[PDB]
């Protein structure tokens, strides 16, 4: 399942990942209402669910 970064997000903790607006990410875990685990290129970690949008 693919998602679109709606906004830039810079990582602020060791479970997080940095993404840039318009980036296309792989949705890994949408279990948490607030933080979704995504893959941005080679790196995986959590971003705000609200800053990404399911395409798929």
């Amino acid at each position: 399942e693919l998602v679109l970064a709606l906004y830039d997000y810079q990582e602020k903790s060791p479970d997080e990942v940095t993404m840039k607006k318009g980036d296309i990410l792989t949705l890994l875990n949408s279990t948490n209402k607030d933080w979704w685990k995504v893959e941005v290129n080679d790196r995986q970690g959590f971003v705000p669910a609200a800053y990404v949008k399911k395409l798929d």
